């Protein structure tokens, strides 16, 4: 009946969130695919165990990862051609994203 | 009060031991199709026995089994087309009851 | 206006969902329903694509199907978002075939 | 209220959703009418599914369908002529629903 | 008086549209739809002149543009920046004629 | 409405016209780049007056420009690692921007 088709409503949407469940397990692997390229291309200085010692958010670090990979590879005239800026510290996001795989195509170029 | 209050109240009372005891032969012979259904085309692992000693509620290991009932009968073309997504990993319930119901109709017609 | 707008929207939504059932049913199940013929002889239109909808699952999806999942063996009182996963089932029956 | 202003209220709103329904059918059959369009007349990269995954709503698809067909059939001078420019790019309309049927007029007798 | 100067541009802008339209309907049409004649049947400046705008439509335009364009195939009454589209139309035809 | 009211949406309103006035100064800017590109780069066929006389908007020629110094200075595996896919038919936008960007430094460390 209604309630029948309505509680078959209600569980799609349980299944939407399942599969919300599951691009939260593919941001994820992007975040530790992040750390393996900051492992990889930047110094010691930037782990996550002394970022978080000096007191900084797990996003925080992620971002701060992806600009000092960004500034290493990507050379600073995508850079500036890209952000349509020079500067990084307020790029965070989906450009920040394209910067991000702009410099493992520059790692992989160089490689 | 007169006592036709009671005349309601008497009836109604054991209409609904009445309907308790409905529901309670309606469990049964819901434990006893899962029984059937778990023994006939699941493997021995996912055994009540088993799974109760890994630790998992009775109503877990009903829609567990019922979970990978419908993954087995029930192909993806009808799981998109009930519960709109392939997979049931977290979803349970009418949508579940519907495709368990559908992967009865799917061994029937695979006898 | 916009409030009229988005009825218009969803208008063109459902318009577009009877055109696919028409051109859909027309095709495959007879003349005799035809929208024309149906409107003679004295059918609402909701009514119509209802019968046409119903017609397709008692062409597509079967009757297993039609006891099982919607509980009862009559589609004539069935109608909802059950009878919505009918149809959806009478697509995948129709893809498939 | 009385009896005449109850009669002329009911057929009023039996009318109005009589008008309603021959929109519905209207509509209905313009979307088939497009569908219809874009299959023959334009390439598979204008489908309704390609444009729908670009992002574009769907009355944004009719009118891109139309303008196309009008390209297409209808020549520069014929555009330059009913919508009085040689532009397209916002000529979206009932002015384009004029050339759509010019585009119409010009596969009958390319036909 | 600059007011009264603008009206008389407008008047100097109609005026030669009119004698464009004359010159051409009196070389492609007939000379049975000329000033005179149609002004000694009775007929006022401006419906001679949309007279010979249909007139030139329904030669030019042939009649599937027409009511491609008019959206009614009579172009009896269509006037308007519909007439004035079929007309332009028709010196789109003539042009590539 | 009081006199800070009165400020700050003039202000507002000030502030609102010269950031159109900056984004009208930046599309002539663009304008620039692509001819200039098409004019050092690509071939006479691809010119802005040819493109609009088989009938393309501007935004078109644009990047169907970018598009064709992308291919001819950005690699493949450029292509296919920054965009994710080979074709480029349908990456206008901020990836397109990207791989314009990447011909353009690519054209300068050519020279």
């Amino acid at each position: 009946l209604s309630i029948n088709e309505r509680i078959t409503k209600e569980l799609a949407e349980v299944e939407e969130r399942e599969r919300i469940e599951k691009q939260l397990l593919l941001e994820a692997e992007r975040i530790n695919e992040i750390d393996t390229l900051a492992k990889a291309h930047l110094s010691n200085h930037f782990n996550k165990e002394v970022l978080l010692a000096k007191g900084y958010t797990l996003k925080d670090i992620m971002q701060a990862q992806r600009r000092e990979l960004v500034r290493k590879f990507v050379p600073i005239e995508q850079i500036k051609a890209i952000a349509k800026v020079s500067d990084i510290s307020h790029i965070d996001g989906e450009i920040l994203e394209q910067l991000v795989s702009l410099a493992k195509v520059n790692i992989k170029l160089r490689k």
